[PDB]
């Protein structure tokens, strides 16, 4: 539940499931903008207005690594990779577009994670 997701621990059980939920998230028509960071060679004044850049690969290391403790800490992550997208980005970009249809996305698989948790 939400007691869940802030007081329990990832468990060895949990983190298979969330390497589940990025590998579906990889497997999105509209992923590609997000499946590796932004390339500082061919976007350098990013790194320069976003303070907190992230993306797929990005978490799938955090992910092997456990680097998370709880499931608030992933969904912070996968946050920062659609907010720091329209906030760069003008709207009618396709980066942009791919941001709203894949957390629209995530928001669904991220239910059925919680779901699945409980049980
Ligand atoms: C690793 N790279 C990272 C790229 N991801 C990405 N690049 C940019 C932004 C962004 O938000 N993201 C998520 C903002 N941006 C930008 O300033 O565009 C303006 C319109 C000027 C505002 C540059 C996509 C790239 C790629 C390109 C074509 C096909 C496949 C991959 C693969």
């Amino acid at each position: 539940e939400d007691a869940m997701t802030v007081l329990t621990p990832l468990t060895e059980k949990d983190y298979e499931g969330l390497k589940r939920v990025l590998r579906s998230l990889q497997a999105h028509k509209m992923a590609w903008p997000f499946l590796e960071p932004v390339d500082p060679n061919d976007a350098p004044d990013y790194y320069g207005v976003i303070k907190e850049p992230m993306d797929l690969a990005t978490m799938e290391e955090r992910v092997q690594r456990r680097y998370y403790e709880k499931l608030t800490e992933f969904v912070a992550d996968m946050t920062k990779i659609f907010d720091n997208c329209r906030y760069y980005n003008p709207s009618d970009s396709p980066f942009y577009q791919c941001a709203e249809v894949l957390e629209s996305f995530f928001v669904q698989k991220l239910k059925g994670f919680k779901a699945s948790r409980s049980h």
